[PDB]
């Protein structure tokens, strides 16, 4: 029989147009994120965000585990960057994909970084955006598509790192053998053609999913950072 992840890949891509990559990502054992930093300093907060999550699940490998390793991310970003004259931090995307004893797949999540399940050529978001746009699909007042266009869409409501308290979702992830899991910053769907990403997304190997992810985000004018996780289920 499968085990329950097959494989897993990663890419990121600074684009031509930012001066800084300022996502970071984590692909490690049963445990994959993503988190698009902001801000003058959001490398050291996405980067930092992400040591430190990995180092408190790694001592706390179960839901509550993960769910403290969030919190001290937070605590660490926010003491090393909250002093700076202007606000930095990062989003955060962390899923873990435990066995049915620890409660099944995991995802929690603070900002605009989305979780997608891909299952029988349907890409679909699983995750709420924490943004002015993505507050309004949570309200039910727009669609996941229009919140793509909407002029405050770049404005987050909810972050990583900028204060000493943060209320991260936390759900099940509805899946099993065959889906395709994928993280990505918010970079990837800044553009190119919806059909395009999920042919890139469907790309029978996951290592040349994140090449072509990546690489369809680019050739739609790359105007942000694009980083993805894929993981493939058995
Ligand atoms: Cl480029
Ligand atoms: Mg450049
Ligand atoms: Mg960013
Ligand atoms: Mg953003
Ligand atoms: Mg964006
Ligand atoms: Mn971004």
């Amino acid at each position: 029989g499968m085990a329950s992840v097959l494989s897993a890949a990663t890419a990121t891509d600074q684009g031509p147009v930012r001066e800084n990559n300022q996502d970071a990502c984590l692909a490690d054992g049963i445990l994959y994120a993503v988190a698009d930093g902001f801000g003058a300093r959001g490398h050291h907060a996405s980067a930092t965000a992400l040591k430190t999550l990995s180092a408190g699940f790694a001592a706390a490998p179960d839901r509550d585990g993960l769910l403290e390793a969030v919190q001290q991310a937070n605590l660490r970003v926010f003491e090393l960057l909250g002093d700076e004259p202007t606000v930095s931090g990062t989003t955060l995307t962390a899923v873990a994909v435990f066995e049915p004893g620890q409660g099944g797949p995991l995802v929690v999540n603070i900002g605009d970084s989305p979780l997608y399940r891909i299952r029988d050529g349907h890409m679909e978001q699983l995750t709420d955006d924490h943004s002015v746009a993505g507050e309004l699909v949570r309200m039910g007042e727009i669609t996941r598509h229009e919140a793509r266009w909407h002029p405050q869409r770049h404005l987050l409501t909810r972050a990583l790192g900028i204060g000493p308290h943060i209320g991260p979702d936390v759900f099940g992830i509805d899946c099993g053998p065959g889906d395709r899991l994928l993280i990505s910053s918010d970079g990837l769907f800044a553009a190119a053609d919806e059909a395009l990403i999920v042919d890139a997304a469907t790309s029978p190997d996951p290592q040349v999913a994140v090449r072509r992810l990546v690489e369809v985000a680019n050739d739609a004018g790359g105007s942000d950072n694009t980083t993805v996780v894929v993981i493939d289920l058995g």
